[PDB]
């Protein structure tokens, strides 16, 4: 009989860093 | 009974981060 | 003998959300 399911796969890559924030107020 | 199968697939890439904080108030 | 290797495991977790971006530029001189 074939054996049990394998282990959980690795975590995905971290998402890309976000963009610079907006300018401050004048 | 056979041994455990190979590892599962790598998970998907995370979501893009948020835009950063607003910059500092301008000076006079 | 022991049977053939079994099925693949579950999908790994999604990656963490990315870091926030850098601070925005200083506002214009008023």
């Amino acid at each position: 009989p074939p054996g049990p399911p394998g282990p959980q796969g690795p975590k995905g890559d971290k998402g890309d860093p976000g963009p610079p924030g907006p300018p401050g107020p004048p």
